[PDB]
C-alpha cells in the first residue's frame, strides 16, 4: 500500500498543537502546584 505520504503526517502534527499549545511547560506544571503543592509545603 502507498504507506501513507509525507503529506498525511502532516496532519497528525496539526493536530498536536491545536490541541495543547505551546507554553506548555510553565502553564501545566503551575496547575499542579496549586492542587498538590501547596498543601504538602
Amino acid at each position: 500500500e502507498p504507506t501513507l505520504t509525507p503529506d498525511e503526517l502532516w496532519l497528525v502534527m496539526e493536530s498536536y498543537w491545536k490541541e495543547k499549545g505551546f507554553v506548555r511547560q510553565h502553564l501545566d506544571s503551575y496547575n499542579a502546584f496549586i492542587d498538590h503543592g501547596l498543601q504538602d509545603v
